[PDB]
DNA sequence: CGGGCAAGCCCG
DNA sequence: CGGGCTTGCCCG
DNA sequence: GGGCAAGCCCG
DNA sequence: CGGGCTTGCCCG
């Protein structure tokens, strides 16, 4: 029942972290991301894996939600959907299992399950979690994101946040993690802006 | 007939004029003569002038129908973009079909025409006589997407045929000029005539 | 009947003249006229004197209309009447005989009319014709003006055109004369700043 | 009946906080700490934030109540203005009174009081603690009319009362800020700011 | 009667 | 985002 | 009205 | 891959 979600960072019991491991110097790179600014730079409907960590394992049937809020309090209470435009397209919504409304999907895990919140009316994209992989430090969810943040009638120009949660079974909060989110057509060139922006001041 | 275009004045010799406007790089809407082509915001009201030379049938309508102007693409059907479409922002009010590009505003008699076989949309209101002592019958139309608009007319120009018709259907004026529907009529005019110089 | 009613002037077969007397300078003066930019700036809720005048008289229960219309095309198809605040104001509905709603009243004159067509909505006053008081060029109509053009949720900040119209005894326009309104609480100043202001083009 | 906006962070060290905001000159709200006073744009989304250390009672709500600043006028009822409550501008499409100044955003358990007796208008939400790894329940206010406004606050100022109460209407806790509702919140800030050092 | 200001707003 | 043009209204 | 934003065109 | 331009929109 919470409208507004919460975007604050809460490591909780088991520290909990989120990261990115490539990173692609490019104008037009698929995705990368600007720790100085905390914002990923992503191209649309593009695969991007992001590094999820824990020092000690989380408790039985724990799981991993990504979901996308608005950064800017006039926005906050506007739920973050995908375009008309992209939506009813028959681009990437032919044949998914993915509902064509949202934003934030999840690629190569079969399990992932798209909550629409019957009240709160917010979307979001839940997987189990699971512990690394034996010679690994990280557990790595790759997401796609449905529509570019310029996107009219979606998003329409206005910054999101990600917000990636660490729940228990029935929903209680054990990690938060957020960043700034914005669906390109050329990350590299939209951070360097960005983060010169930054520079000069 | 899909969809003819060629100017013919006829009986009463049919004209479409554009008063004078606004110069202004963001101004609700211009027109440039020397290209022909209306420069006009989206949903933003923008005022027609029609003139005939004798007062035309009792049962006679005035048509506006949008069709693109490359070779290409005249086939196509030229509706609103889906984003503009399903979003809320003018199709709330009751009148019109949310798919029609072309409105009118003032007029209650505006039928809104669904070919049932060649689905072109266009827009009818019943032919007035000008006011006492005026010259011009004008018509308010409302352009209701982005030429630019991704998924609907996508940056493609289109041309808006008026034509004077009777009850009967018969075209007995028929008038048309490019549209542009953009954000900044007054800077893509400027711009356009600047670049027709060279 | 008509939803664009024309501003054009059409003198009639008789020969119709909107005139305006003598106009005091003043800053706040209660009215004055600017011939050159063919606007009056009346005071709300004031004695404006029009003038009127004709070359033949015109046929018993021939009648003159004052109606108010939008200058401006985006504007044309809203109806011109009096603001929310000034409407259900108690300021000035005592010693009422005019509906609340209607900008343009009648001083002086009891066969004064309103007229509301409910077919168009449209808001306008009527009086019957009178040739001049004896030994007058013209005949003096006294209007009042009932919102500020300023008014918020009226008319707000929008100019607009008063049309005087020349009538036969049912409907017909027989002559018609227009001129931009301004409802302002300094007349003068406003007037000067326009006519200054417009000196340079 | 004058409401108590005499202050005290009662049991719960019960106070209100501002978040970091724009310091532009037509910027949607910004708050002056120097000046107990809130500087917001009409009908914007201007975010509150609350903390307590104890939050437990139950059924404890939380209430916004305006009333003017000079005393004189403190007997006076803080409506919007008629322009504004008549007008269609910002009402048709809500749940929310048309008259009430002070409406809450994000939240449908929000209820808006009309005191029976006192013709005083304010409105609640129930109390949300914080959620976890957070520190502050984060209310959105939103104001209904400019401070300028005639018909309404006459350009008299007002100040805002946030109380913290137990369902049976007892303070637990309350804070009380100044409020200016204008179009250029920045601008009248840092002209505001700088009117207050002789 | 005119000068001046507050506070909304528009245009560059 | 300012800087600067409104305008209703108060002051004297 | 100028300048900036941002999807995508072009070589 | 990046420089650049078009067209929407906001502002060193
Ligand atoms: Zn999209
Ligand atoms: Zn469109
Ligand atoms: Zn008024
Ligand atoms: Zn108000």
């Amino acid at each position: 029942h919470e409208f507004i979600p919460s975007n604050t960072d809460y490591p909780g019991p088991h520290h909990f972290e989120v990261t990115f491991q490539q990173s692609s110097t490019a104008k037009s790179a698929t995705w990368t991301y600007s720790p100085l600014l905390k914002k990923l730079y992503c191209q649309i409907a593009k695969t991007c894996p992001i590094q999820i960590k824990v020092s000690t394992p989380p408790p039985p049937g724990t799981a991993i939600r990504a979901m996308p809020v608005y950064k800017k309090a006039e926005h906050v209470t506007d739920v973050v959907k995908r375009c008309p435009n992209h939506e009813l397209g028959r681009d990437f919504n032919e044949g998914q299992s993915a509902p064509a409304s949202h934003l934030i999907r999840v690629e190569g895990n079969n399990l992932s399950q798209y909550v629409d919140d019957p009240v709160t009316g917010r979307q979001s994209v839940v997987v189990p979690y699971e512990p690394p992989q034996v010679g690994t430090e990280f557990t790595t969810i790759l997401y796609n994101f449905m529509c570019n943040s310029s996107c009219v009638g979606g998003m329409n120009r206005r910054p999101i946040l990600i917000i990636i949660t660490l729940e228990m079974r029935d929903g209680q909060v054990l990690g938060r993690r957020s960043f700034e989110g914005r669906i390109c057509a050329c990350p590299g060139r939209d951070r360097k802006a960005d983060e010169d922006h930054y520079r000069e001041q």
